[PDB]
This record gives C-alpha cells, sequence and structure tokens, in this order.
C-alpha cells in the first residue's frame, strides 16, 4: 500500500489495579503495563519497523509507553509531538471513583446507561471534586480555551476533539510520506479507528483495542485501509 | 529569564574516556543514576519548564527523560537536534588515551587537545564506526557540508550556535522556561556565546555532569550572575 500507520494503546495503569476511573488523571503505568510496552516494542523491533515521527497525549501512561517503545526499537532520536487531543476520555465526576463507589452513588441502571451510550456524558467534574484542581487547574492545559477544557466527555465528545488533531497534524505528515507511530489511549484511538474504517456508533462502542500490542494499518493514498488491522507479536499474544 | 543546562553523565564501556563523539553510546547505570540525582535536585528546588531541547544522541535524550520523569513533567514539548550533538572526534572516535598516543604520537595528540581550530583526522571508511555513523538514518537530510567527518572545537560551536540563535533565543524571549540536555562541547558553545568567553577560556571550561546548571539572563540574554549549580551542599561545593 502507499502508507503504513502503527498505533499502540498503553497497558495497565496504577489506577487500573484500584479499578478507578482515570480519564484525565495522570496515572502512571503499573509494572505490568510497563512490561507490556516492552513486549510491544520488542515486537516492532523483531519486525524491523522504522518510524519518522511519533504522536502521543500529555498523559504519562501513554508517553512512557512511547518512550519504552522507542528504546526497544533504538529510535529515541525521533521527533515526538504531544497533544491533549489524544488524551483518554474525560470521565468527569466519575474520575477517581472505583466500580463499587460508582454503583453505590449512581445505581446500576444509570451506570449501564453511561457504559452503553455513545453521546450521554457522565456528570461534570465540579469544583468541589477531589481531583478538580489536580486536573482542571493543571498548567499543561493553560493554553486551552474555556470551551476546549472539558468538565466531562461522552465518547462522541472525545472523538470530536481527537479527530481535528488527526486531520490537521497527522494526515499531512502521512501524506508527506512520514511513517507515523501513535501511542495513546483506548477512547482516542477509537476515534481514529472509527474515522479510518467508517464504523458506526454501535460498532466503535463494541471495539476493544488490545493494550501493549502494535496495531498496523496498510493505507492507500486517501488513508483508507486496504485490509483489516493487524496485530504484531508472537503467535500466542496475537491470538488473544 | 531562567535557563537550565544539564550535561549527561557516564556512558557505557568507558566511552566518555574514548572520544565517544558521534557514536550513539547509551548511558551506563552510573550515568543514569547521575541523571536521576540531577532531576531530584531540580524537583527539590521546585523548577518548572515549558520547553526542552536535546541532541539526537540517546545518552543526552535518556538524561532528559530521566529528569522529566523525576520532576513530573513528561508532558513538556521536546525538540531534538543534531546541532546539539557532541563534538565529532573523527578517526579518534572509540580510542582510549593509550591507543590514541600509540597511533598518532604524543606531540600530535597534544596539538589536537590544546588547539581550538585544528580537527583530528577524518573518520575513514575503514573505521569501525564509519558506516554506523555516516549512513545513520537520522543524518540523511544533512547536506554534505553539514555532516562532519571530524570537527575542531570551532566547528562544533559554529554548528551549535545557529540552532541557539534561531530556535532557543525566541523561546527565552517569549518567557518560556527552557531546559537543555546536551553534551560537553555543545554546551561549551552555548556558554561561550552567553559569557563571551575567549577560545582559551572556553577550552579551559569543564562543565560538571549530571548537575543542573542555572543561568539568570536579563532582557538582552546576558547573564546577570555567574552560573550556579543545584544539589546538596556536598556535590555543589565540589562543582
Ligand atoms: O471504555 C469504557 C468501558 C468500561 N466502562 C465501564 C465498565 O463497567 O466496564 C463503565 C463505564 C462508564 C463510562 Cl461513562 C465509560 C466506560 C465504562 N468506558
Ligand atoms: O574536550 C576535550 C578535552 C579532553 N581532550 C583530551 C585529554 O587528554 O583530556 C585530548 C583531546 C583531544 C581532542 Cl581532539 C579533543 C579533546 C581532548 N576535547
Ligand atoms: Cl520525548
Amino acid at each position: 500500500a502507499a502508507y503504513k500507520l502503527v498505533l499502540i494503546r498503553h497497558g495497565e495503569s496504577a489506577w487500573n489495579l484500584e479499578n478507578r476511573f482515570s480519564g484525565w488523571y495522570d496515572a502512571d503505568l503499573s509494572p505490568a503495563g510497563h512490561e507490556e510496552a516492552k513486549r510491544g516494542g520488542q515486537a516492532l523491533r523483531d519486525a524491523g519497523y522504522e518510524f519518522d515521527i511519533c504522536f502521543t497525549s500529555v498523559q504519562k501512561r501513554a508517553i512512557r509507553t512511547l518512550w519504552t517503545v522507542l528504546d526497544a526499537i533504538d529510535q529515541m532520536w525521533l521527533p515526538v509531538v504531544r497533544t491533549w487531543r489524544l488524551n483518554e476520555r474525560h470521565y468527569g465526576g466519575l474520575t477517581g471513583l472505583n466500580k463499587a463507589e460508582t454503583a453505590a452513588k449512581h445505581g446500576e441502571a444509570q451506570v449501564k446507561i453511561w457504559r452503553r451510550s455513545y453521546d450521554v456524558p457522565p456528570p461534570p467534574m465540579e469544583p468541589d471534586h477531589p481531583f478538580y484542581s489536580n486536573i482542571s487547574k493543571d498548567r499543561r492545559y493553560a493554553d486551552l480555551t474555556e470551551d476546549q477544557l472539558p468538565s466531562c466527555e461522552s465518547l462522541k465528545d472525545t472523538i470530536a476533539r481527537a479527530l481535528p488533531f488527526w486531520n490537521e497534524e497527522i494526515v499531512p505528515q502521512i501524506k508527506e510520506g512520514k511513517r507515523v507511530l501513535i501511542a495513546a489511549h483506548g477512547n482516542s484511538l477509537r476515534g481514529i479507528v472509527k474515522h479510518l474504517e467508517g464504523l458506526s456508533e454501535e460498532a466503535i462502542m463494541e471495539l476493544n483495542l488490545p493494550t501493549g500490542i502494535p496495531i498496523v494499518y496498510e493505507l492507500d493514498k486517501n488513508l483508507k485501509p486496504i485490509k483489516p488491522m493487524q496485530f504484531l507479536g508472537d503467535e500466542e499474544t496475537v491470538r488473544k
């Protein structure tokens, strides 16, 4: 094909072990998730992949995934571009709650509505929320406009603010011939996969990208996939 | 304005004592610990940055990664440039002191050590690093004039300072707090421009490794006080 694009979703975080909603909270990788990034980078190294530019979020679990990959493939010298538009979905007032706290406060019906819905956001993260200063006042977002800093996101909102970065900054690099690596999160990568394959709301909400595994697209000159996405790795991990 | 430089520490296989140059040596464990200590000094002092500059050489890049991790600023933008690379030591790259004297003689090696504008011999096709460096992907867009076979110190500073002038100075002037993680001779180039040092003075300057180097600059980017070092009092005095 004309072009080849590689995505990687970061693995287990510290808050995953606590089964807390992270969203925009800057949870680090857990030791296991860091090991996953190492395995994915080894897969890219064995396959001989080369890149010219990398994109990631401003969240350290993705940035550390990308760092671990670049180390494994001996491409630490590549230019790296960080953007809040590749961040995980903003889970609003659910941020920091675990499964039990969420069910206790909102009930199983409302939580299932939020889980299955494409465009119903969770509650806003209000100023008295325990992580409100930690996230909404973090200087890394100081240049966002009032309308851009979200208090909460549905998957629709998340995709809506990720796709502008893809169209304006990633697409030109790809069409310039640069080999792109994107290290990011489940829901932002959902936005990209939905755009690439023209998937339905229901189809994207059923797609669970694997973590720590290189996802390869072969793209024609209009950036439309010529075949299904492929996973890199040994036979076992590729199986699962 | 506040500007921080950090020079990386020890590299693998004693290569900092072997004219490591443009060979892309990794940090040794000890040099990695040096970087962790420097980053911890920066965190203890509560430093914040807005943009970071480094070379295309992984010992500098890993030093900067370690510092960003230690100060919880992995989200900062990072700009890599070959213009901040270590001095290219030509045919000497990879040789220890005894091998250098054996091959070239004491008198010649002294001349290269003491001279500001005489390069070592070029790195030839038979050199074990010749294809490893000169055909490396990362230098593919360099023009023939730009990609060295060897550099005098003058050469190194001449190719570093254009990057300083065109990319770092505008950021300092916009008020962004700049961090630079680079190498001995490229940082020498910056320090020589900042302090207007002479050739003999810059050749006598040996910047310490793993130590944050803080500059306070006025509206003209002219230092207002001598460079200061960060760390516990023990290592600060030493430096
Ligand atoms: O990607 C996902 C799936 C996992 N998920 C769950 C769960 O119980 O597994 C609840 C939930 C709620 C919201 Cl608003 C978004 C979610 C949620 N995003
Ligand atoms: O920064 C330096 C100082 C250390 N140095 C020595 C030494 O014996 O310490 C020999 C030498 C030769 C060249 Cl061409 C450049 C050097 C050299 N660059
Ligand atoms: Cl980086």
